[PDB]
């Protein structure tokens, strides 16, 4: 079901910080290209895991 692992980080939108998890939205579709990665549909709201690198983000995926 719920999924980890990294998406470009051009294809998401940091929401501003509040309670709990930071949040990001999907801009566009993107099916997973290789294992190390998930799926996310335009419109999502993804838990961000980690954002320590400028192309890929770590997301879980509900």
């Amino acid at each position: 079901m719920d999924r980890q692992g990294f998406v470009p980080a051009a294809y998401v939108k940091k929401l501003d910080s509040g309670t709990g998890k930071e949040l990001v939205l999907a801009l566009y579709d993107y099916q997973e290209k290789s294992p190390r990665e998930v799926t996310m549909k335009k419109g999502d709201i993804l838990t961000l895991l980690n954002s320590t690198n400028k192309d890929w983000w770590k997301v879980e995926v509900n």
